[PDB]
């Protein structure tokens, strides 16, 4: 005997994560698609710009500083993995452009 076939559903989990980004940023998927298009598909920069689109303002920036040290850059060796930004952008653009429908 052998195991049965089992297809994945991870585009719904990415769609749920997109929906939770709309909920977190108090926005629409159209506004999040426009924020992603404006920021080059970086979800962190897109949600940052989509939050900070209107603010209280001020007279200038705050004071910053710290002690000297090394580069803290760590070892060069490692392994590659997917960035997820492109998967979120694909599911967001299909949800906005064509409702994630089977034909358009």
């Amino acid at each position: 005997s052998v195991s049965i076939l089992r297809s994945s559903v991870n585009h719904r989990e990415v769609d749920e994560a997109i929906d939770n980004i709309l909920r977190y940023t108090n926005s629409t998927e159209q506004q999040f698609l426009e924020a992603m298009e404006s920021t080059g598909g970086r979800v962190r920069i897109a949600i940052a710009k989509l939050l900070s689109k209107q603010t209280s303002g001020g007279s200038g920036g705050s004071k910053l500083g710290g002690s000297g040290g090394s580069r803290k850059d760590l070892s060069v060796k490692g392994m590659l993995y997917d960035s997820d930004s492109q998967q979120i952008l694909n599911r967001l653009r299909e949800r906005v452009s064509g409702s994630t429908a089977q034909s358009a």
